């Protein structure tokens, strides 16, 4: 099970750790995946998790755009979770840095609520440009399932913890 998380809602948890580690530990049913619209896991956590199945998720990924097309930005999609989890789950956020409007990142996190315990990064954060304390608030405002909550950086996850 998931350890030494804190508690910031009746379902939401978080704790700094990188999430493919904490997934290779736990081997959750679902891990969220960071994802663009066409599954080209380049970089940030998306490149992080597809190189810890051996490129095996962008295999599945090509695949899958190659039979249903791109997703659309706040959709998703679940596919296998290869050696990290049962299932992942592709979630798309705006990307801020390609222009795309914030108002989706709800929309974004409503997914979430299709699986009753998710291990998870903050939507939209990181390299997509959106200020990582208003992705956690609508996390917390939107999501209502079990969510453990993994933040890679150290000083953003003690600034996260401390202005919540
Ligand atoms: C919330 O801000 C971030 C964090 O600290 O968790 C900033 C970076 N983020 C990521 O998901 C991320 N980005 C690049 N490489 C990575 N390797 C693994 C995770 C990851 C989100």
């Amino acid at each position: 099970s998931f350890s030494g998380y804190l508690k910031l809602t009746d379902n939401v948890y978080i704790k700094n750790a990188d999430i493919v580690e904490e997934a290779k530990k736990v081997k959750p049913t679902v891990v969220v995946n960071a994802a663009n619209v066409y599954l080209k896991h380049g970089g940030g956590v998306a490149g992080a998790l597809n190189k810890a199945t051996n490129n095996a998720m962008q295999v599945e990924s090509d695949d899958y755009i190659a039979t249903n097309g791109p997703l659309k930005v706040g959709g998703s999609c679940v596919l296998s979770g290869h050696n990290l989890a049962k299932h992942c789950l592709h979630v798309v956020g705006p990307n801020v840095n390609k222009g795309e409007d914030i108002q989706l990142l709800k929309s974004a996190y409503e997914n979430f609520n299709q699986h009753e315990v998710l291990l998870a990064p903050l939507l939209s954060a990181g390299i997509f440009g959106a200020d990582p304390i208003h992705s956690l608030r609508v996390c917390v405002d939107t999501v209502r399932t079990n969510v453990y909550l993994a933040v890679f950086d150290k000083n953003l996850y003690d600034k996260l913890v401390s202005s919540f």
